[PDB]
DNA sequence: TTCAAAAAGTCCCA
DNA sequence: ATGGGACTTTTTGA
């Protein structure tokens, strides 16, 4: 349940915040970290501190009473009036509070560690800066009577499928001082997720955003699954409103590369921009000038969204997948009605134009009409997971019998043509599924409404949405989950625009032209490439980029 | 009644 | 052993 910050970003963090600070003016700063674990944050504060103060000695002395203000004195300052520190993990409170100590009985000096939870403590004043790496629990590992109590008292920033650290920085922020600086890392999904809505909210009215350091895909903290970010933002009075941004260019890149971290930001590894924080919308669209006018663009010139065209839906979720997914070459689908079976597609199967042929089958129990009547299937298939199928939600509530899939949509909605492409992906794989296939919620559906069908066809659609033009088009506001993963997801998929034009019939064309030739037996992929190439100019000059 | 979001992903191998 | 790549379930709030 600890983690450990990387050092050149825990000294970055740290400079962030005190690397200007007015000793002189206030020589009792109160810097705070909320979940500060072992210490990670504040023995870097202190070192920070002690030079500060060693520094200026002197000058305070002189100031100030010259009797308080030694050398000697400053390790008993900075533990009474500066280090603040709060963690839910007794053990770890232990280790810092010995950590502190050591850096030096006479009094027994008193250190401000509070053992605790954060979220719920009464805060009896406000902080000058506040660091640290917050907890991140997403909507799944967090306790259901704890959510509770942060749906009632942290409503502003959590809601729905939102996450722990959401309310971490609306503690931050409500417990900052007028002028104070925070500064901490944490994931980079919440400034383009849909949940994340109400925090983005929260976080750009209430303070100004100095900075923000985007990681995108790289892996920051090692063996740990997550994307980061570092965000900086402060309190203070000013009429500038323009932020930072530095967008990592190369995942791969070692974060150790150089001594410093803003060695690397100020590098060809990264890439640098300013953002007006008053034109941010809901959407935090974080670009550079010439993404910002090739997506304006696009936007202004597109009169339809796909959303105003399909109906989207998300795939089939049995809740047991063992229990109802076979391969098709299964003896034990010999015992199953093939009036009770559907083609079954992983992600994966997901290519540009077309899907793979389904190499599983899916057995659509909810059609089983009782127990009696078709036994062998229940008794040597899907029984076998009887007990993980009867833990489901709507098992428990009666809703489904044991049996039955989970959330088995509509069966009319997968038996049609449609176009289909992966939840996570790399790169835009819209295909044109000719084969009924059902899928997991790895694959999203949707097929165009009636009144749109002469506007736009199959075979235009996943043309455009296929080129180079609408790959870097999507991912311009396209929720970036791991390293070449973004999330394909109908939340943004569906806010896709789309054109019609003089270049529609040969951009079609041009479409069923790659269509027949992946579909072949002896497939040229070469010549698809061509194709390609040509299309994406028609979509340029459409577009007018 | 029934939708769709969510990576401190998950798992494997060199 | 670790770091990097291929691939992606069902729990959950609304
Ligand atoms: O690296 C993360 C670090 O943060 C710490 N930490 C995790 N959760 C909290 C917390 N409130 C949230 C909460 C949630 C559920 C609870 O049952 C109890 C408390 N309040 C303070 N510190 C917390 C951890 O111990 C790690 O040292
Ligand atoms: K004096
Ligand atoms: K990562």
């Amino acid at each position: 349940g600890i983690y450990y910050t990387p050092k050149i970003i825990v000294d970055y963090i740290v400079k962030k915040t005190l690397k200007n600070h007015d000793i002189i003016k206030n020589p009792y700063p109160r810097i705070l970290d909320i979940s500060c674990g072992c210490g990670n944050f504040l023995l870097e504060v202190y070192d920070i501190l002690y030079d500060l103060f060693e520094e200026n000695i002197y000058e305070l002395k002189k100031k100030y009473d010259e009797n308080y203000w030694t050398v000697d004195n400053i390790h008993r300052h900075i533990l009474n009036y500066c280090i603040y520190g709060a963690d839910i993990d007794e053990k770890a409170i232990s280790i810092l509070k010995d950590s502190l100590t050591n850096k030096k009985d006479e009094s027994d000096i008193k250190i401000n560690l509070f053992c605790c939870d954060s979220l719920k403590k009464k805060w009896r004043y406000k902080f000058d800066y506040i660091v640290g790496n917050p907890p991140y629990i997403g909507h799944k590992k967090l306790e259901k009577k704890y959510k509770k109590f942060l749906l009632e008292k942290y409503s502003e920033v959590y809601k729905d499928k939102a996450d722990l650290y959401f309310c971490f920085y609306k503690k931050i922020i409500d417990i900052l001082k007028q002028g104070g600086i925070g500064s901490v890392i944490t994931p980079r999904y919440f400034l383009e997720s849909l949940s994340g809505k109400d925090l983005r909210e929260y976080i750009k009215s209430n303070v100004n955003v100095q900075e923000i350091v985007d990681f995108l895909g790289a892996n920051i903290f090692k063996n740990i699954g997550v994307s980061s970010c570092i965000l900086t933002f402060d309190k203070k009075k000013t009429k500038e409103t323009y932020i930072d941004v530095f967008k990592i260019k190369n995942e791969d890149i070692c974060i150790n590369k150089f001594e410093t971290l803003e060695e690397l930001l100020k590098s060809s590894k990264f890439e640098h921009f300013n953002i007006n924080q008053r034109l941010l919308s809901d959407e935090w669209i974080l670009v550079n000038k010439d993404d910002e006018t090739f997506y304006n663009k696009i936007q202004e010139k597109c009169k339809y969204s796909l959303e105003d065209i399909a109906i989207s839906f998300q795939g089939i979720i049995t809740g047991c997948d063992k229990a109802f997914i076979l391969s098709k070459d299964d003896v034990k689908l010999n015992l199953v009605d093939d009036k009770f079976l559907k083609c079954w597609i992983k992600s994966k199967n997901i290519n540009k134009y077309i899907v793979d042929k389904s190499e599983y089958r899916l057995i659509y129990s909810n059609d089983i009409d009782n127990e009696n009547t078709n036994k062998r299937i229940l008794d040597e298939i899907i029984g076998l997971y009887k007990t993980k199928l009867e833990n489901r939600r709507e098992c428990k509530s009666g809703i489904r019998k044991w049996y039955e899939l989970q959330w088995g949509r509509e069966k009319l909605f997968f038996e049609r043509k449609k176009i289909m492409y992966p939840y996570k992906s790399n790169e835009n794989r819209f295909a044109i599924d000719y084969d009924n296939n059902f899928s997991s919620a790895d694959v999203y559906s949707f097929f165009i409404k009636e009144e749109y069908l002469d506007k736009f066809s199959y075979e235009y659609l996943v043309g455009i949405l296929n080129s180079s033009v609408y790959d870097k088009y999507f991912k311009i506001t396209a929720k970036k989950m791991s390293k070449n993963i973004y999330d394909y997801y109908p939340n943004k998929v569906m806010k896709i625009r789309i054109f019609r034009d003089n270049n529609y019939e040969e951009i079609e064309n041009l479409s069923k032209q790659i269509i027949s030739i992946l579909l072949n037996k002896s497939i040229d992929k070469g010549k698809v490439e061509k194709l390609q190439i040509k299309m994406d100019n028609l979509i340029m000059d459409s577009l007018g980029i």
